[PDB]
């Protein structure tokens, strides 16, 4: 194996509280809010189809002229109170927001840069304002946070010359400021996602991803690092040259989600998910009928999948330059908390259950051997099929939301029918079995 000082640092899944509440969590919301949401995908008479927070670089607006749209936020209607009571009613255990996009705008007062929320007509610590409502409901608080700043011209995409490294360094320098800022200033911070960390730049500087990684768990106890911010001594991200996942969990899932017959091995370390509503839309973007947008079914089937493989799903939203959200974004939370309320035993604390996979939906796993299967595709049948692993029988299925006992027929060793209910319950549901030992579109750059 490749000699690194820079690669992998952990070897299981942590199993210390902080990372188990991580975990336990499941399923989180994502906020990306910035200047972005001022033109919301539309410069100069022209809406632009990409991501509305990389208006900057579909417009191609300089650096000056962007920022200029600090004297028009003033995000009136912003509550950091009915924000976090709509993340409550969503069933979101955890937030993660955007500290500072691409864009480098700062949504808490840095003192190492001008562009900053301190600078607008509103003034507000957004970011303080929101840390303390989440927690006040008992939601635990992650930070975004781009390492790519479009508003500090000591970024480099690239080191090609002896100026670009020293520039660079100046960078890396103002960048560890504001990350050792956010976290002594909001010390309930539970996570850093990195994000704008695949230029060759940060590729080519490794060791400082390890550092920073080390100098945060140094100062938040507990905190959990996403595999984004790493790279190694030879410049791989995510994993390093020897295959080993660095950070805490993997974080590379982004509008798409591993194959439940396929893609297994991830289940053998942390992984957290992230998905949109529209195609391809982190930030407010004023037009929703320029790409599909998902229903809640099948944003629920993906917050499922994902807990079904042992990954966490992070649903985002982006807010109106005003501090209200978009009423798709309400209906789409509303209906999420409706599903939760009634289901969510089958999702929080859940984890990956080791049985083949089947047609009708997931199983999920709970902390005490609960199986639960999470039906999406109801058969014809009237008949679900479960294949057991080697070993395990199952002595007992009930319906969860109404605990009435539901018909399981062997039909071969290790294969069992388990009956619909006698009422369809009209919307995706959960069968707890009590079982037994035997005997054009862009990708995402990530």
């Amino acid at each position: 194996e490749i000699p690194l000082k820079y690669g992998a640092t952990n070897e299981g899944k942590r199993q210390d509280p902080a990372m188990q509440k991580f975990r336990d969590n499941r399923l989180g919301a994502f906020i990306h809010w910035g200047l972005y949401a001022i033109p919301g995908g539309e410069w100069n008479g022209k809406v632009y189809g990409g991501a509305a927070e990389w208006l900057k670089s579909w417009a191609k607006v300089p650096a000056d002229e962007w920022l200029k749209l600090m004297d028009q936020w003033n995000p009136t209607k912003f509550d950091a109170k009915k924000w976090a009571k709509m993340a409550k009613e969503m069933g979101t255990k955890y937030v993660k927001i955007t500290t500072k996009h691409h864009e480098g705008f700062c949504l808490w007062p840095s003192k190492y840069t001008k562009y900053t929320v301190a600078n607008t007509p509103y003034k507000r610590d957004i970011l303080g304002e929101l840390v303390k409502a989440y927690n006040d409901e008992g939601i635990d608080v992650h930070f975004y946070f781009s390492v790519m700043d479009w508003s500090n011209p000591d970024y480099r995409y690239d080191i090609k010359s002896k100026e670009d490294s020293i520039a660079f360094s100046r960078f890396l320098e103002f960048t560890d400021n504001q990350l050792k800022e956010l976290a002594t200033r909001y010390p309930t911070v539970k996570d850093f996602w990195f994000d704008g960390t695949w230029d060759a730049s940060v590729k080519k500087n490794g060791w400082w991803t390890a550092h920073a990684e080390q100098m945060l768990k140094e100062l938040v106890p507990g905190v959990a690092i996403n595999s984004r911010l790493r790279a190694d001594d030879k410049g791989k991200r995510h994993f390093d040259s020897n295959g080993r996942l660095m950070g805490d969990y993997e974080s590379g899932y982004e509008r798409r989600l591993p194959d439940p017959v396929k893609d297994l091995k991830v289940t053998q370390w942390d992984w957290e998910a992230c998905m949109t509503i529209p195609e391809n839309q982190w930030g407010y973007h004023k037009d929703w009928s320029l790409s599909y947008v998902k229903t809640p079914i099948e944003v629920i089937d993906r917050i499922v999948h994902a807990v079904s493989m042992g990954g966490n799903m992070v649903v985002n939203f982006g807010p109106q330059a005003d501090g209200d959200f978009r009423p798709e974004e309400k209906a789409m939370a509303t209906a999420i908390g409706k599903w939760m309320n009634r289901y969510g035993k089958a999702v929080y604390a859940c984890d990956y259950a080791g049985f083949e996979k089947q047609d009708w939906g997931y199983y999920t796993r709970g902390k005490n051997d609960e199986v639960y299967m999470v039906v999406f595709n109801q058969p014809y049948s009237e008949r679900l099929i479960v294949k057991t692993p080697k070993g395990i029988t199952v002595e007992k299925a009930t319906l969860l939301t109404t605990g009435e006992d539901i018909t399981v027929v062997e039909t071969t060793r290790n294969e069992y029918n388990v009956s619909v209910p006698k009422k369809n319950p009209g919307e995706p549901y959960v069968i707890q079995l009590k079982v037994r030992a035997a005997k054009l579109y862009r990708d995402a750059l990530t």
